[PDB]
């Protein structure tokens, strides 16, 4: 244990002065290190906090799943409700853990550097201001008159030095007293932390591992099956998709064009029914629909089908339009005109016709 | 688990169009939640990250503590050795764990939000697009004049239609297909990172309390009990201080003036040594001893301390100088001089010239 002796303060050698400059150098290598320790230690603190608040978040969006007003269970709910169990008693471990590292860890390393290392700088100024103050007494003394004498001059240039010494003396010994002291608090400054680290650690391996049990892998091995059970169905229902698609594509190949091969789609005639978009007019698309001896209309953009034509005992036929091609309007047994609509190819045309009729003289 | 129906594609009722929309809503719900989910999970893995690299760190400069150069163990260096060694292992679990989260939890959430989300935006849009190319080409085709016939224009706006209509049928069949199968990657994306996480955590666990049993528990408390005998030293050496300062400041109240009370403080004119500060004249001060029939001198910047005199039979006397008070002068047995040097006061200036010619005349 290294010690400046403070019995040699007054003398004020160089030599003195010499041990004291190793002092300081000591201090200041100290002060070094224990910044890059406290820096370390601090991201240590700051990323357990970061954990706690993280895995708390986790967990409690994992519990505000139900609570989304989702459009598209019993099974994931649960799953979900066990899952966010876990994970918050897992954030409880970290929030625990962060509390105690600030406490065990970083209020001691906080206070070496706050207030020790702080106290050191103090009192070295003190000190150094202290040394310069007598060093210009001195050397005002030093300069008296011998030959010319004045009482109150010499007085006040003599005192001044009885002060500056008084003051320097003071100085020196409570810096040095702070410098011994410190090489006391350098080492518990180093082990005091790594103590409250280390058990803070213990605690939290302890308390995590008591939530993690042979029950939790049970749950866990369940899931895994589940979710390679949820990957076979998705890949079978690729593979069913892919070849309806494929049928799809073939089968309505010729059905994009509005005329198809007239020898290869008839006209149907005999129709009960019939669905479609149809113009109608100052012309507007929509989608025309037969239900229950109605024919009904809805726009894409609607929520239901409202009523267009009522085609009990109703009359229709192709009317002239607007120059337009495949025009037809009904009239009701109320003798009233609906719009004039359009259809898209003489087949379309002649199949609405057709129907209207068909459904008209049906309901005898 | 719900499904589109792609058989509706061709036909693309508002219906159908309005089931679209229940499912577009939901993906839209999916991507804000998993989003949420997403941005927490990878600031659990940032952490534990930067939790590997902070304690890596913290075990690394315990180890460099004893390279750096420092001017004041065998004990402290092991100390810092075992708990560097416990840290290192600690700091090897999270870089484990942070690995596995990547690998485990990051991966396949990732994947899910800028493979499989993005693949539904990609969709939607070739989609609308499509749709309103048909739109656009219905319209065209739908005010062909009937009247006056041209079969190339007729041609042409009636291929465009077939093109779009295609188009448009196949890109929503493909699109119906992503939104199936989002039903099944929403689970699997939620339930797959979670079961990563979990048995990430159970090895980490596992890990971490395998390092730290009942030895280091045992180091751990003999470190407590060396911190506690390190503050009843400090405690016991601050009081020891404390009063050496007391009784130094007691003593030395009437040593601060130049010239202390002489009928408490006689000259002593006995001394065979004696060592203090002189002016030297274009006037230095610097600090001087006598050793061994030599005059040396030191000032306060300086190493070690260099020659002034020799005062084995010289003379010494008090001399006049540049109006100065207590200035003597030193002449050995060479007949040469020394600088011309000045005391403090009366005392000072007879206790050198007594010790100076005390210490001449005794090597006899």
């Amino acid at each position: 244990m290294d010690k400046l002796p403070i019995e040699e303060t007054l003398e004020d050698s160089p030599q003195t002065r010499s041990l004291l400059g190793v002092f300081e150098e000591d201090a200041t290598a100290i002060s070094n290190y224990m910044n890059q320790l406290y820096q370390a230690m601090h991201r240590i603190y700051d990323a357990q906090n970061e954990l706690s608040a993280a895995t708390h978040l986790t967990s409690k969006l994992l519990k505000e799943y139900e609570k989304q007003r989702f459009p598209l269970d019993e099974v994931m709910s649960s799953t979900l409700q066990q899952f966010s169990k876990v994970i918050d008693e897992l954030s409880s471990c970290h929030a625990v853990l962060s509390t105690q590292l600030a406490d065990a860890m970083m209020f001691p390393i906080t206070q070496f550097k706050e207030r020790d290392l702080k106290e050191i700088l103090t009192l070295k100024e003190v000190f150094q201001i202290a040394s310069n103050d007598h060093d210009a007494a001195i050397n005002r003394y030093s300069r008296l008159s011998k030959k010319r004498e004045n009482d109150k001059v010499k007085y006040e240039v003599t005192e001044d030095v009885y002060t500056s010494r008084k003051k320097q003396h003071q100085t020196m010994m409570h810096y040095f007293c702070a410098l011994n002291t410190l090489q006391y608090k350098k080492k518990i400054a180093l082990l005091e932390p790594l103590l409250g680290y280390m058990q803070a650690q213990i605690s939290f391996f302890k308390m995590g591992s008591e939530n993690l049990n042979e029950q939790l892998e049970e749950f866990l091995a369940n899931i895994g099956t589940s979710v390679q059970n949820v990957r076979r169905e998705m890949d079978s229902d690729i593979e069913t998709m892919q070849q309806t698609i494929e049928d799809l594509e073939v089968a309505s190949d010729p059905l994009y064009v509005p005329d198809p091969d007239p020898t290869k789609f008839p006209v149907n005639r005999n129709l009960t029914r019939k669905a479609g978009y149809l113009n109608a007019r100052t012309w507007d698309r929509q989608f025309y629909f037969t239900q229950g001896g109605n024919l009904m209309s809805q726009a894409r953009g609607d929520v239901a089908g409202g009523l267009a034509m009522d085609i009990d005992n109703c009359s229709v036929m192709a009317v002239d339009c607007e120059d337009r091609r495949y025009c037809f309007q009904i009239t009701s047994f109320d003798g009233k005109k609906s719009s004039i609509l359009q259809a898209e190819s003489k087949k379309d045309h002649e199949e609405w016709i057709c129907t209207i009729n068909n459904i008209s003289k049906q309901i005898y």
